[PDB]
């Protein structure tokens, strides 16, 4: 029944082109599909796949059928009785976020910036009700389309700098693990893609956090803004916001937009004195 959710492809109507990527136990593709022919992405389970590795492939398509969100990536459907068997979803033009805001430094409006963290909450929220803990959220995992709207996904590659202390430490990862991703996302948005903590290594970070230490103002960043990703990032994580919170005070500062003119001070590094 893992499938329930799930439309059943055809393999005649899928072309794949380009290898893109590795997965678990085959490739990763761009292609074509015909239901007028539409960009996709394709990724195979390859002959030789263990059993444990096809429970898995069978239910991460399971569970992406079930999800039906904006702001999730969309599953096109599955081949499961032919070889190789396929996940298929939407493809996405302007690719993954993270390179997407450094390839475009500076080109957007705060509104928009915080518009598309107001998506990515909303679908983080979405999957915290329907109690799936995603456990590697950022930029690198989220995807735009032509419209701006970014749709979280999970490209499987898995992240120390984005995790929280509780799952880091003893592997405790839930909704609220997820939030303090949720955090380092809006801070990576805000700075059109900068490293969280710079050359930091692993250990200096975890050093840094558990010392109390975090992450500073981005430049041109709103004091609200600010605010709320820094609550994302408390040590105890009963005090952290759930999504529904996150959702619904970016929803009110979007809706009120004079609200994001309050800027937090930005702590410079360099002094230049001029006359
Ligand atoms: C084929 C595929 C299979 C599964 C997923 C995916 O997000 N699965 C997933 C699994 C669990 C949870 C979620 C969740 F919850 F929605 F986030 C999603 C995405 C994709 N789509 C995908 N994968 C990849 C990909 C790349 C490299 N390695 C693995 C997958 N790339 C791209 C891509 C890249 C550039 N432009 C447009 C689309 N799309």
């Amino acid at each position: 029944a893992v499938l329930k959710f799930t439309t059943e492809i055809h393999p005649s109507c899928v072309t794949r082109q380009k290898v893109i990527g590795a997965g678990e136990f085959g490739e990763v593709y761009k292609g074509m599909l015909k239901t007028k022919e539409v960009p996709v992405a394709i990724k195979t389970l390859k002959a030789g796949y263990t059993e444990k590795q096809r429970v898995d492939f069978l239910g991460e398509a399971g569970i992406m059928g079930q999800f039906s969100h904006h702001n999730i990536i969309r599953l096109e459907g599955v081949i499961s009785k032919y070889k190789p068997m396929m996940i298929i979803t939407e493809y996405m033009e302007n690719g993954a976020l993270d390179k997407f805001l450094r390839e475009k430094d500076g080109e957007f409006s705060v509104l928009q910036l915080v518009g598309m963290l107001r998506g990515i909450a909303a679908g983080m929220k979405y999957l915290a009700n329907m109690n799936y803990v995603h456990r590697d959220l950022a930029a690198r995992n989220i995807l735009v389309n032509s419209n701006l709207v970014c749709k979280v996904s999970d490209f499987g590659l898995s992240p120390i700098r984005w995790t929280a202390p509780e799952a880091i430490s003893y592997r405790k990862f839930t909704s609220a693990s997820d939030v303090w991703s949720f955090g380092i996302v809006m801070w990576e948005v805000m700075t059109y893609g900068e490293r969280p903590y710079w050359e930091l290594s692993n250990h200096e970070v975890m050093k840094a956090i558990n010392d109390g230490f975090r992450l500073p103002t981005p430049m041109d960043c709103p004091s609200a803004i600010y605010q709320l990703m820094m609550q994302c990032w408390q040590q105890e994580r009963a005090r952290r916001p759930k999504f529904a919170d996150i959702v619904s005070i970016l929803d009110k500062l979007i809706r009120a937009p004079d609200s994001l003119k309050t800027l937090a001070d930005f702590d410079p590094r360099v002094s230049i004195r001029l006359p």
